[PDB]
Order: structure tokens, then sequence, then C-alpha cells
């Protein structure tokens, strides 16, 4: 396989269908990466993880710097060799998680992170897709202080990149992603993707979002700020999020995404359905023989009820986090792969319609 | 299959190996069970507990009347169909688990136990081998009470016996277990096991061990204790134990075996090895890239090093709990199999003075 190759195969809309090929496999997008902040997808083995049809997961550079150590990682085979995850690995840079100066923030023991330590962090996990060091602007932020931050944001992307590219073994083996910041102002936005593209990256991040705002306002940014960025290179909008968000964002030419509401809503009782989210913890799922979800193909559909599930979240038993977790994330591939077989056939625009029409029933 | 059918296929000196036949299917003996107290073997699915080479899993009364519900469990199918474990479950009574009488015991809602309740509740959960309801007696005991507790535990395995028989689809699908009584004293052990012998039961278990009194105390007690049960059926020593009383226990004759140490132990991160247990949290092991032991075959075993689990359990994940159980239920059924095959080999003897040598150095 090469380093990296994006290819597009069908479009509807400004939505796009296609693969990410990679040393380590092949991702297909519209993408759904499953979140494994400490080294791992919380409450899955990575073979459960790969069975619910994930490609690719991701890693965090803060987390991991601090447990269990980027060196020890290192020293121990990387992250893919430690966690049991031979497939691609995304890994945020921190600058969504201090003294903060030009040079880099400082964390409190105490952490320095900077484009070039969170660069080289990434580089001894052995992340495939690398994040430019950010700061994501706080919401709501004012004109001022949003392109205050965006443009430390570019200058930090350009030092991203130098980094990146310094490290022979990186720069030849994995990606390099930048992220768009901007806030919610068009300028700004059209700013920071210029710059980015000026740099040049394998993929462009829409950061700044899901931090407030709500979905109308994303979808509003969204509409302007992924047009301004090289179409022929993956969109990723990072950290989101709930299955109409990430319908509305493919809408929108969004190709990856990351959350960790199928995880965590997940250990707290949520599971996602075709007809909305329940918390299965409700009384009314107590004697309920069906699977959470009556379409959804699942081993924990296939095996287990609603109501031996609500008994185990109520007792709190470590099963109950287990099949909560491992549904709700093939629940979120099922959602990823109807989506590329609707753009595929160019019926997208049918398929989110009636994908809202019953979601929202 | 049979109701039941207990066949010894080969001996050494007090021990045993062979097969106990009932219609969900067959149990190896000497059988290790795994505890799963709420209707789950805590962090592992169904599969798992099977693919470790358990024949039988135990469940508890006391804890399904409570959560969910011994009703609530026998209207959703039973609690093979609920927990999805379509094997042989053994129930113990709640006699371990007030305000007591000789009709039985009120807990606090409130709840009551006795003979009969006890009986129906094995029963709606649709257990395979049904414990009698007794008292466990506390240790030390002086003899007046030992015989007293005893006393009365024999007129409850009486009621239990007539309250099993009484109900037509339990008698012809499911086994009765009667438990011998009588602390650490040989005559009212005799006298407890005469009784349950003139009552008749399918199996045997000695009770009232593993309460305080200590190995050397406890296999002196079975060295006297065991040749009073009926030979040619089960004998089962309740809630025991560490590897090293497992083996012991089987030298004097006991062929069944429950404990909470495999799985409670593992998520407090003690992981047993052939060279004894280690406790995964400690700062020797965050970069060792030994598997938890260097013989064991499970899947564990395979696929991750101590320094990941180690990371696992300090950062509090649920995926260093199932690791850490799935490899110590695999371990103890390991033991479970190399004790077997060295009875019917002639050689078991040499097996536990070499287990010890190894385990203990
Ligand atoms: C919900 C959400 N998660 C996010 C993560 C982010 N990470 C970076 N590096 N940069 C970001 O701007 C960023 C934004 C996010 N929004
Ligand atoms: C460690 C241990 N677990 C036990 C469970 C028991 N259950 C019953 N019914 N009766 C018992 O005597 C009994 C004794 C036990 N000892
Ligand atoms: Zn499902
Ligand atoms: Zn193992």
């Amino acid at each position: 396989r090469p380093r990296f190759s994006f290819s597009i195969a069908a479009r509807e809309g400004k939505a796009r269908t296609g693969t990410i090929e990679m040393k380590r496999g092949v991702i297909r997008t519209p993408a759904f990466m499953p979140v494994g902040t400490a080294a791992t997808v919380k409450a899955l083995k990575p073979e459960t993880v790969r069975a619910t049809g994930a490609d690719i997961i991701l890693g965090n550079t803060y987390h991991l710097m601090l447990r269990p150590g980027a060196e020890r990682i290192a020293k121990l085979g990387g992250l893919h060799s430690f966690m049991g995850w031979d497939r691609p690995i995304l890994t945020d840079s921190g600058g969504y998680q201090t003294k903060q100066s030009e040079e880099g923030v400082t964390f409190k023991s105490r952490h320095m992170l900077s484009p070039e330590r969170s660069i080289e962090i990434q580089h001894l996990l052995g992340s495939d897709i690398v994040m430019a060091f950010d700061e994501c602007t706080p919401y709501p932020a004012t004109p001022s202080r949003a392109a205050s931050s965006m443009e430390r944001s570019m200058r930090w992307a350009k030092r991203s990149r130098d980094a990146f590219d310094s490290r022979k073994e990186q720069a030849e083996n994995a990606a390099l992603f930048g992220i768009q910041q901007g806030s919610v102002f068009e300028n700004l936005r059209q700013q920071s993707a210029d710059a980015l593209a000026e740099i040049g990256f394998d993929g462009y991040a829409v950061g700044g979002l899901a931090v407030g705002e709500g979905q109308d306002e994303m979808f509003r940014v969204l509409d302007f700020s992924v047009p301004m960025l090289p179409d022929d290179k993956p969109h990723y909008l990072m950290g989101v999020g709930k299955p109409d968000d990430i319908v509305g964002a493919v809408e929108r030419g969004i190709d990856m995404f990351d959350c960790v509401l199928p995880t965590r809503s997940g250990r707290n009782g949520q599971a996602f359905t075709w007809d909305g989210p329940i918390n299965i913890r409700n009384a009314r799922f107590s004697e309920d023989l069906k699977p959470l979800d009556s379409e959804c193909h699942c081993a924990v559909c296939q095996k287990w009820s609603r109501a031996y599930i609500h008994h185990l979240i109520r007792a709190g038993e470590i099963l109950g986090a287990m099949l909560m977790t491992e549904h709700n994330i093939a629940f979120y591939q099922q959602l990823m792969q109807k989506i590329r077989d609707s753009i595929s056939e160019g019926r997208f625009s049918q398929f989110a319609q009636d994908f809202r029409a019953r979601y929202f029933a």
C-alpha cells in the first residue's frame, strides 16, 4: 500500500464516498473512528472493534503522554503492538486538551506540549495519521480572539509540518492533517483554509466545532467552511458526533468522524437505535425481550435482550458496559455503511431524509 | 442425556476423575465452576467463559432474588435464556448469605428465604443443580452451636428434598445436592453425613469451610469428612478456592469447586501463574513484554503483555478487568484439566508435588 492515497469513487452533491489507502490498511469513507484515548476503546477488545466494522481508531497525544508515557510505549514497540490493533490509528495532537505562549503549552507533574513535542509523541506512539498541534478556540469567541487564536494555530501548523517532515521515518510512513480554526466567522475560516492549503497537508480537519454552538450553527459554519478546503483530500470533523450530526455533516462534505458518544453514552445506558436513542436503565425495558434495535446486525442484538442489558447496567456490571458499547459502535458503523452505499448509489439525499424522519419520529 | 449421571473413570488414592451427564451438557470432574452471582460471570461474555473450558457456572439464589427478581427471570424464559449460557448452572441456595427461625430467614425491602422458597426460586431460575437450603455455620463455633446449626440444616435438608420432589418438572430435569455441616468436629460431620445419605441426594457438598479456619484445618476436616459421604456421588467443596486449596482438596476426594477468587482477584490486579500469583499493578511489570504466564494457552497470554495489562488496571480501564478475568478463569480451567489428565494417567500425586514445588518456589 502507499503511505497515503485518497480516492473518491462517487459523489452526490457535497457528499463523497471513497477510500484512504495507508500502509496499515484501507479506510472506507465517510469513516467513523472509535475513540480509544487510553490505548483501549473502552470495554472492547480490538478484535471486537474490528468486528463491528471500524477501519481506524483514534488515540490521544495528551492522555498517552501522561499515562503510560510516550517514550514508554515506544520502548514497548509502539501503540499498535501495545494495544493489539494493527490497523491505522489517528492521534489527536493535544490541542483540544495551563501556561500558554507562542512556544507551546505547559500543563500541571508538569507537562509541556508544542508543535514539535506533539509531533514527536505521535511518532513515538507510531501513529498513522498525525494531527497538527493547534489551539481549539473556545466558544463563543470574539472575532479578535478567534483571529489571534487561528493565527497562532496556523503558525503552529507550519511548525507541525516542518517537524513531521524532519523525521524521515515519520514522513515516509505516516500522514499529517492540518486543522482549520476561525470559530464561526467565514473570513477567518477562509484565511485559515488558505494558510493550510499553502502549507499543504494530506488531510484537513474542521476544528473548533462541537464546543457549544449547536447543530444549526455548526451546520451553518460547515456550509461555507468545507468548500474552502482542498476537495481532493479528506475532510475530518473533529469530535462529531450524534448520528444526525454525522448525516448532516456528510451532506456538507465531511469524510471522517470521531466521537466519545457511542462509547461514553453506552456505559451510561444510552443505546442508539434507528428510531432514536433509548436509555436502557428506564423501567419500561425491565421485561422487554426485544434486542436494543430491531434491525441491528450486531452480535449483541443477535443474542441478548433489552431486559438483560437493563439489569446489567442497573447492577453496574461490566458486561453491561461491554454490550452497550459493542452495540453502539456497531450501530455507528452500520450508519457509516448505509451512508457509503447510498452515496455510491446516488440516493444519499433520500437516505438522509428517511433517516431523519425515523430517528426523530 | 439423563437428568443426572455421575460416572467415575479413574481413581488414584482418594482422587477421582469422571463426568456428570445432565440434560444441558456434560461436566468433567474434578470441575471448577466460575461464579456468576448477578447473572453474569463478571466481565466475561458466556462464550468467553465457555472458551476457557468451563462446563458449568454458578448462580446465587440470594442475589438473583433481590436483583433482578426470580419471578422476573422466569417470566423472561429462565436464567439460561436471560444471560445466554445454555449449559448446566449450579445455584447456591442462600444459606451462605436477618431474623432466623426454624421456618427460615428474613433479610432486610424485606425478603424471606426457607427450604421451600429457596427451592422454588431455583426452580424459577431454571437451575440444573439445586442446592439444599442450609445455614453455613460461622467459625469458630462451639460444639453445641455447631450441633444445633447442623441439626437445623439437616431438617432443612429434608424439607429441601421434599420441596424439590413436589415439583415434577424440577424433579425430572434438575439435580439436588445436600450440604454437610458440623464445623470442624468429626462426630458432627458423621452425623450430618448419615442424615444426608438417609435422605438421599444426587450430590453432597462439604459446607461450612473456607470461612476462616485456615488451609491446615480445612484439610484436616476434609481428611475425615469426605470419606463419610457416598463415594458414588459427587463431592462439592463450596467456595474453595486458591489453586493450592483445590489440589489438596482433590487429593482428599473433592470433585467440584467454585470460588470468586479468579474473577474478583483478577479485577483487583492479581493474576494466577504456575510460579504463583502476581499483582500486575506492581511497578516491576510496567515494561515487561512477557504474557501473564509463560505456559498459559489463553487468548490473553497469546496477545497482550503484562505491561499493557498493568497500564489498563492502573488506569481503571474495563479492558484490564476483562483480560485479567479471562486469563485467571482460563488458568483455573487449565489447572482442572491437568488434574483430570494426571489422575486418569495415575500420576496425580506426582503432579501435586511438582505443582506445589513450583507454585510456592
Ligand atoms: C467535539 C470536539 N472535539 C474536538 C477535538 C479537537 N482537537 C483538536 N486538536 N482541535 C480541535 O479544534 C478540536 C475540536 C473538537 N471538538
Ligand atoms: C467460601 C465458602 N463459600 C461457601 C458457600 C456456602 N454455601 C452454602 N449454601 N453453604 C455453605 O456452607 C457454604 C460455605 C461456603 N464457604
Ligand atoms: Zn446491535
Ligand atoms: Zn493466560
